[PDB]
């Protein structure tokens, strides 16, 4: 059969043709109509029946000889007397309507078909998602219209409650009735809610217009939705999605849903709403606008074992309207008031035409209404009762129930409703257990509930005392919430490249993810000493700092709502932004690394730098207060982050707008100084003083008070206390803006000999001045390998691979190598000629010379970098030459389209030879550059310098160099203006902040730069090494500047989001929206005052006479 | 106009990446000088005797639904970007207060007629 | 995927269907850059029948690509052939090409010093131009690259734009 329902779900057609009810309508003689009048009481004409069986019964004269002992007419049985049969029709229908399809589907389901293969149906063979609340209409059928007022307001709140809360409203489903009245409220809440709420017509195969259209195996039957006239049959309401239509009886009769419905009602509950919870499904009760047997079934559902609740909506219709009344008449649950059979029983003979004869029965079924009124939620209509149901829906779950408080929660935390439990659940006088809201806390957090995190933080909850080892272990572990699947391939990679078959996850893996991600030397708490003891032996299974381990969860776990929430908690906002910002950079980084299939780079890239953005706001709100603490905000260790620092961090994930800040900017420029105060001094009196030794002994320097923001050595910060002579020496020769001077005058004295090298003679042994350019380049050389041997990272291979990112060490090392290579064909070159020059060996040697400088003066640059204006415009230099590649590609192909012809028609007698590369380039490039060889363009002319080229062919040359350079200069040099104009202020821009950036790098290097130039350098060489066999900076802040440091960055934080809801409050458009919101009510109160006073205008009628 | 004219270069560079693209789908495997074997191979193989997107019929349901479900979000997100508009609540905002600045004088003239009750019913 | 089939999957894959292409033009460029930068003897070398066999398989390839494009109408389908900048040029130097050959090819020799033969050197000269062609068609391999290929557009809208200003 290739389907589930094909086998499973059935038909129940009438085999046993029962003649209808006895009598013949006229038509004297008694055989034909017999046969053709004559129904069945299944229902229809005789010969519908089709019976595989006894299709030859009819042409007989029928089934089951007449007269039969009347008593065994009534003998037919929807239960024995119809052969269950497949279900030959289950599809999709559709609704030509309000400018859409508006798609369904039916399965025409039997009758008694057990109840759970309906929950199968409904979940794996229609593939639905278990609701989270259940609602059942119930009511009268075909009632005109309701008041404008109402009919909009059940809508709104019948939708919302739904829609908020993925649940199902179950319906008849024709549209003659209840089914009409919320279709009809789906349409003006259509296209916003036409994928959460899945409403269900539980409607008979019995009263419908087309039931033949309905028939058809797998068909995808086009429906109607005319009102066909000259008739009372009903119609599948339109703006429904699903039917479980019930084959039974016949046409008309429509008696059997209330069987499988009810059950549906029933089964639901048994299962468990969510995975972590374990209360059962709810199920409530929305009756508006009733009738007679809604009032049996009202009753029927509040006596249930257990009681499934009732909503009443008063003013709908009669059955609202009266039990809204009826229900007011009484005690909470005990007697009514002076005898009400009068007015009671009156309405409800009224209403209901009796007469005695069933008005005591009805008024029966009222008495034990309200013997639980508590279940009866009734929607004061008027008086802004609950404000749209869905507070009157959903607390009626949360109204009397005996169901505690924590079950109150619960629910409010699978719908995702806050509201409800703020208002409802958490109100004075409540009272809570130990560990109950605890329970739902940790649930909150699985399942990403985090507006719930919030009001039970609010309410009363503690992290310090909530987070415990084995909850924090779990919240890694969970599959029951918004995961990331990224988080085991990190793991899988640090532990061994495998895993264990199921492998809950330890902290200590998370420790180690953690130092994989934030690289470098950063050392978690997770991986120490004294978590792996205790962690082992699993207050001390707590934790001092809860919410930096909450952070981290919530940025490994992809989970970026909890993790802005949890970062506005606690302490070290700008440090926790800056360490997000670097777990999800090496995050998006590896999911950029991995064959998997969602990538998650650009979503991680982005989360990195939304933490990135928060960061840097807060160093400017701190900047804006008080820049020397801002400044200590960079460079205090933090001791909760592996003793790093907020800068330190920063720089690791490559955030340049937090370096390239003015505050951050201005911290490097006090370190630049020194202790020396380069505001009273001048540039050209520490270039005398680096000349002049007993000039330092005349300088300003800084007093320790104003170096209290600067991070310092433990050596330089001891000199401090005091500023005696030797003191102030070191101050100066440690400074890094003297060790640059320093260098520099030794760079310069080194070119200038360098230079005098090349340009004068070279004998066999080298000069004075060649061997004081060996020792520079040698020991500058071993300067570089010191520093590359001591850098950050531990992992040789990852220092090496950093320090020749740069362009001026690739240039270095080039220089360097290159250099040794030439001296050693210089100096080992041995003289057989006494002419030099006839040794190709020291020629080679020497023209290496000759090349290696331009390294050397090109390194000037970088000197010139530590320019402000300067050093953004080198960075242009290169940045620019990358931009313009392709335009100078397009260029350099001109060149050769040029070329080739000019050789091959003015040399057509040419041998091989590779300098036919040479003769079509060499022209056409220097035609570039303002040269057009004005002699040699028209070889045959009397004035050219190429008489013995003139011969066949060569009057094209000139055409083809009017092409030519038409091409280059009035083109493709014009293009090239007009590129670099276009891409300047954006290039510039870029400089800038990569200038600013790589500043960090340059002036924290010359911290670690021994004191003495590079020629001089070996003496500190020789000396640190051989005193660290005979055996970086930090900010010291005393426990009180701790403590108003600590103070100030909590201050600062507040007035940032107080400064972004008030700039957000004063805004225009915010103020346009309240205005226009709180318009919209007033255009409701004052219509309404307007049909109070109307009202009162029946008084002035009445009260005047 | 440099840039007016960089932009319109970039549009025809992509547009024109349809028709190259194209073209070596059709074009042989093997290069101009020995690309005749592909083409006496090709021409003789067919004596002897364009790309499409194939998908399962589940596959075609779950993309006329996608496509369904992308127009219905993109008139959601056009309506709620113009009634969320300012001009829109200025405007909806000018006639609700065009409206009430009647009823509010309605009312006004209601209540100051309530104010004839006061003089009758006190006496 | 077995062995065979991953041949198949390579090799009939658009890019490397072009970079097949592309080595073998830049190979052809080499070859006939060498035969008109060296010394044209009567017999075309090894080197200049190679090009040879280049163009003229070459161009068989394009009009395989015109009648067989789309539109049934061969007065539509050169129509649209004709509307790219480089299939004229394309189409500019095959015939410039054979033209250049029957004259080099086809002239007899007379005089034993090549270029008293006026044909032969109308031949060469050809030659010496046609290959402007077949460099600047490396514009459109050029043209592939995202960041190259707005370039070349641009130099044409740029040509057409200043047209009035270099009239002046
Ligand atoms: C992180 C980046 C920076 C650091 C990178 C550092 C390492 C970089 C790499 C450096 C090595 C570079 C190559 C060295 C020269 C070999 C090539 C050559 O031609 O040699 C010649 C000299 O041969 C000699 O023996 C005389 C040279 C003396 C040694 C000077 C070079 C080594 C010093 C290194 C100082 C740097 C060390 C720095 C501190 C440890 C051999 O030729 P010949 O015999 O003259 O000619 C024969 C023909 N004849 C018949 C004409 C005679
Ligand atoms: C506005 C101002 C310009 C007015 C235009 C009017 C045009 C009138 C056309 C005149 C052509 C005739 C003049 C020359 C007489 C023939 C013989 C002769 O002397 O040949 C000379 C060369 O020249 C040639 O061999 C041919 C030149 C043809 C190109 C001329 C430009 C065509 C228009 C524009 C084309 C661009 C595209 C146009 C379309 C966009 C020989 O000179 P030689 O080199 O000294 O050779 C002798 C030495 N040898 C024996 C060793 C070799
Ligand atoms: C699409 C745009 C088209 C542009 C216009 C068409 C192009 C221009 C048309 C020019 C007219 C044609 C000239 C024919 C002259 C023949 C004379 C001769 O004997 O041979 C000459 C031709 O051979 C050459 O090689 C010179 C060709 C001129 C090149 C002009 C380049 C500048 C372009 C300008 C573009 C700006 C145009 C300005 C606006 C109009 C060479 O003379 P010779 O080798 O010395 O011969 C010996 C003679 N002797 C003994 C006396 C020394
Ligand atoms: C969609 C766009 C792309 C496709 C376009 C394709 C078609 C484009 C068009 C192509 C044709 C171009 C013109 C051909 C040459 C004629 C001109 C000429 O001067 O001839 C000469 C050679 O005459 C010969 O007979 C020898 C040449 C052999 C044939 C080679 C050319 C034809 C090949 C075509 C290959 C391409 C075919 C492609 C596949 C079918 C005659 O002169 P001569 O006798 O040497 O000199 C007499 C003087 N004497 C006394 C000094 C000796
Ligand atoms: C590593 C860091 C270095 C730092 C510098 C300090 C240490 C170095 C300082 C000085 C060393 C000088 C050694 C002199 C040796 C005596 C012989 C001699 O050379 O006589 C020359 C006189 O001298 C000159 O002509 C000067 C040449 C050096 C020019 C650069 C000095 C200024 C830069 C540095 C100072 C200012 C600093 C500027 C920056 C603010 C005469 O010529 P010759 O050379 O004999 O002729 C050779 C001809 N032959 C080869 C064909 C035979
Ligand atoms: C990483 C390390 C790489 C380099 C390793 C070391 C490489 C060492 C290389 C070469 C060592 C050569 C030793 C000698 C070999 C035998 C020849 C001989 O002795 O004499 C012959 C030398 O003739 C020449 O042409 C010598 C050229 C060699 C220098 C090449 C330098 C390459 C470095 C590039 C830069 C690299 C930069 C790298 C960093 C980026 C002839 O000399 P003669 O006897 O006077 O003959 C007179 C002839 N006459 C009659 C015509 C007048
Ligand atoms: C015995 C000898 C006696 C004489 C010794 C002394 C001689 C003189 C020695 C040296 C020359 C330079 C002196 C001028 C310094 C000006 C001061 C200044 O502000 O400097 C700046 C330059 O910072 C640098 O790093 C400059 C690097 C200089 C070397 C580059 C030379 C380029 C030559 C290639 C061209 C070819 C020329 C070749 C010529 C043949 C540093 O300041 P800042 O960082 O920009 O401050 C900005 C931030 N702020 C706004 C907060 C302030
Ligand atoms: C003897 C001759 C005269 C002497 C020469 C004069 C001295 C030399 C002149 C200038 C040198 C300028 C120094 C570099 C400045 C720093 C740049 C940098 O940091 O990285 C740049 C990379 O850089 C490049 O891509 C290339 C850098 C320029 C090389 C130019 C070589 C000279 C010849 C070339 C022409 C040969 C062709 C012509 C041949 C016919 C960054 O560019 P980016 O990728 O956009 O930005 C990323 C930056 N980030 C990673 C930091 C974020
Ligand atoms: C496409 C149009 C068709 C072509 C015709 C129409 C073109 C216009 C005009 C006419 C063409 C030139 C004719 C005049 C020259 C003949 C005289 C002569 O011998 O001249 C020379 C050779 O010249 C040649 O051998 C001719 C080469 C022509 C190449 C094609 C031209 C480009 C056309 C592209 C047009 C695109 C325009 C721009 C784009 C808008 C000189 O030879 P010689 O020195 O006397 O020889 C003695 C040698 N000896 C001493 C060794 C013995
Ligand atoms: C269509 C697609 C082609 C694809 C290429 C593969 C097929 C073609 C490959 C090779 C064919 C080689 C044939 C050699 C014939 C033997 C004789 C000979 O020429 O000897 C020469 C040696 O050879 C050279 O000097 C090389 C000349 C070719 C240069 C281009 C080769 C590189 C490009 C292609 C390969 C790399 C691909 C690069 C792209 C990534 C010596 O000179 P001559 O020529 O004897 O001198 C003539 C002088 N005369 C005329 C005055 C008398
Ligand atoms: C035996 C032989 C052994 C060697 C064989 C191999 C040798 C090397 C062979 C070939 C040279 C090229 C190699 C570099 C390729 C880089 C990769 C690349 O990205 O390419 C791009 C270039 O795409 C093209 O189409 C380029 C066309 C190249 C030919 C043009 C040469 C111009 C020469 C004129 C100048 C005169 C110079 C003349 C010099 C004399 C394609 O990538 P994309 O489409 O841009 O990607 C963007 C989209 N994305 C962002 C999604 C990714
Ligand atoms: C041996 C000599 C050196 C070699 C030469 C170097 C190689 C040659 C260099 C560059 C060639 C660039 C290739 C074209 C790029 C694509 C352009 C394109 O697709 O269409 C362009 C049309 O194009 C034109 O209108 C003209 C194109 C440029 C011709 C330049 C010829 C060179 C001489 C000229 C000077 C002679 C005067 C001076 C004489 C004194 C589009 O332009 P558009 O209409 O604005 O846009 C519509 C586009 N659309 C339809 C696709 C929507």
């Amino acid at each position: 059969q290739k389907s589930w329902i094909e086998s499973t779900l059935t038909k129940r057609e009438c085999v046993y043709i029962i003649p209808s009810s006895k009598d013949p309508h006229r038509c004297l003689p008694g055989c034909q109509i017999c046969q053709q009048l004559v129904r069945c009481f299944c229902g229809r004409l005789v010969k519908q029946h089709a019976c595989f069986t006894a299709s030859l019964a009819m042409k007989y004269s029928d089934v089951k000889l007449g007269e039969h002992f009347n008593q065994a007419i009534e003998e037919w049985s929807v239960e024995k007397h119809t052969e269950q049969s497949p279900t030959d029709a289950y599809g999709v229908i559709n609704f030509q309507g309000g400018s859409h399809s508006y798609r369904a589907k039916y399965v025409r389901l039997s009758y008694d078909t057990k109840p759970e293969i309906i929950l199968q149906l409904l979940l794996k063979e229609w593939q639905m998602e278990l609701p989270k609340l259940v609602i059942s209409v119930h009511g009268g059928m075909q009632k005109f219209e309701l008041h404008p007022r109402i009919k909009q307001l059940l809508g709104k709140g019948l939708i919302k409650a739904a829609v908020t809360t993925g649940a199902w409203i179950l319906t008849g489903g024709v549209n003659t009735g209840v089914a009409k009245h919320v279709g009809d409220a789906l349409k003006e809440h259509a296209s916003r809610s036409s994928r959460k709420i899945c409403t269900i017509g539980i409607a008979p195969w019995g009263v419908i217009e087309n039931r033949n259209d309905l028939v058809g195996r797998d068909v995808v039957a086009p429906y109607q939705t005319l009102l066909n006239p000259l008739s009372k049959l009903n119609v599948l309401n339109n703006l429904h999605s699903h039917f479980i239509l019930v084959d039974d009886g016949t046409v008309g009769k429509y008696g059997a849903e209330v069987r499988l419905r009810r059950e549906l009602e029933k089964t639901i509950n048994q299962q468990r709403i969510h995975a972590r919870i374990g209360q059962g499904v709810p199920v409530v009760a929305l009756i508006f606008e009733g009738g007679p047997n809604v009032i049996l079934t009202v009753l029927e559902y509040l006596q249930e074992s257990p009681p499934v609740p009732v909503v009443v909506c008063e003013g709908t219709g009669r059955a609202a309207d009266l039990l809204a009344y009826i229900h007011k008449q009484t005690e909470e649950g005990g007697n009514l008031p002076d005898a009400a059979e009068p007015d009671i029983i009156s309405t409800i003979k009224k209403t209901f035409n009796f007469g005695q004869s069933e008005a005591v029965h009805l008024f029966q079924t009222m008495m034990e209404c309200m013997k639980k009124k508590e279940l009866i939620t009734v929607f004061h209509i008027g008086s802004e009762d609950h404000q749209d149901i869905d507070v009157a829906i959903l607390t009626a779950l949360l109204k009397g129930t005996n169901a505690s408080a924590f079950d109150q929660l619960i629910l409010t935390l699978a719908w995702d409703r806050v509201d409800i439990a703020k208002n409802h659940v958490f109100v004075y006088g409540q009272q809570w257990l130990v560990g109950s809201l605890e329970q739902a806390m940790l649930d909150a957090l699985v399942m990403d509930r985090v507006s719930f995190v919030k009001l039970l933080i609010e309410n009363g909850v503690s992290m310090h005392k909530f987070l415990t080892i084995p909850r924090l272990e779990e919240l890694y572990n969970t599959k029951q919430g918004p995961t990331n699947p990224m988080l085991f391939h990190l793991i899988r990679d640090v532990k061994q490249g495998n895993l264990p078959p199921g492998y809950k996850i330890t902290l200590i893996d998370i420790g180690l993810v953690i130092e994989y991600l934030m690289g470098g030397t950063y050392r978690c708490t997770y991986t120490r000493k004294r978590f792996r003891l205790i962690y082992n032996s699993l207050e001390t299974k707590r934790f001092p700092y809860p919410l930096n381990e909450l952070l981290i969860w919530a940025c490994l776990m992809k989970r970026q709502v909890m993790a802005r929430f949890l970062w506005q908690h606690g302490e070290e906002s700008m440090a926790k932004a800056l360490v997000a910002c670097k777990i999800y950079r090496s995050m998006a980084y590896e999911a950029k690394q991995s064959d998997l299939v969602d990538d998650t780079s650009e979503e991680l890239k982005q989360y990195s730098n939304d933490f990135g953005q928060l960061a840097v706001e807060l160093l400017e709100q701190s900047f804006r207060q008080d820049e020397t603490m801002a400044m200590k905000l960079l460079t205090y260790e933090l001791k909760n982050w592996s003793n790093s620092t907020c800068l330190k961090l920063a720089v690791s994930s490559r955030l340049r707008p937090f370096v390239a800040h003015t505050c951050t900017q201005m911290l490097l420029s006090d370190m630049w100084m020194g202790r020396l105060n380069m505001r009273k001094n001048s540039w050209y009196k520490v270039i005398l003083s680096i000349l002049v030794p007993p000039a330092i002994l005349m300088l300003e320097y800084k007093t320790k008070a104003e170096m209290s923001h600067i991070p310092q050595s433990q050596d330089a910060h001891q000199m401090t206390m005091e500023l005696p002579i030797t003191r102030k020496f070191y101050a100066f020769y440690h400074a890094p803006i003297v060790k640059f001077w320093f260098n520099t005058l030794a760079y310069l004295g080194f070119l200038m000999l360098y230079t005098f090298v090349v340009l004068v003679k070279m004998e066999q042994l080298p000069s004075v001045q060649e061997w004081i350019v060996i020792a520079y380049i040698f020991t500058y050389a071993i300067e570089k390998v010191r520093e590359v041997f001591m850098s950050e990272a531990g992992k040789i291979s990852q220092k090496i691979k950093v320090w020749f990112s740069d362009y001026f060490n690739v240039s270095d090392t080039i220089a360097i190598i290159s250099f040794f290579v030439g001296f050693g064909l210089r100096f080992g070159a041995k003289w057989n000629y006494i002419n030099a020059y006839d040794n190709h060996v020291f020629v080679a040697g020497r023209l290496i010379y000759c090349l290696n400088i331009i390294f050397w003066y090109v390194r000037l640059l970088d000197f010139l970098a530590v320019n402000q204006q300067a050093g953004p415009y080198v960075m242009m230099i290169g940045k620019m030459v990358a931009n313009m590649f392709y335009i100078v590609v397009i260029m350099a192909l001109v060149l050769l389209s040029f070329g080739v012809p000019r050789k091959a028609i003015l040399y057509p007698h040419e041998e091989p030879s590779w300098s036919l590369a040479k003769d079509i380039v060499f022209h056409p490039y220097w035609m570039i550059f303002g040269e057009v060889y004005a002699y040699e363009i028209d070889v045959c002319a009397n004035d050219s310098t190429l008489p013995t080229i003139c011969g066949p062919g060569t009057w094209l040359t000139p055409f083809l160099q009017a092409v030519y350079l038409f091409v280059q200069y009035i083109i493709m040099v014009n293009l090239l203006i007009a590129f670099f104009n276009n891409v300047y202020l954006q290039v510039k821009a870029i400089s800038n902040i990569v200038w600013k950036y790589q500043r960090y790098h340059f002036i924290m290097a010359y911290h670690e730069k021994p004191v003495l130039p590079p020629p001089l350098i070996i003496l500190s060489h020789i000396v640190s090494l051989f005193c660290c066999v005979c055996k970086g900076p930090k900010l010291f802040l005393t426990e009180e500047d701790q403590k108003k440091l600590h103070d100030f960055e909590e201050q600062c934080v507040e007035m940032y989001f107080d400064e972004k809801d008030d700039k957000f409050n004063s805004g225009s458009e915010e103020r346009i929206r309240v205005t226009f919101e709180r318009v919209e009510q007033m255009s409701i109160q004052i219509k309404e005052v307007g049909d109070r006073v109307n009202y009162i205008k029946r008084s002035l009628q009445s009260l005047d006479s």
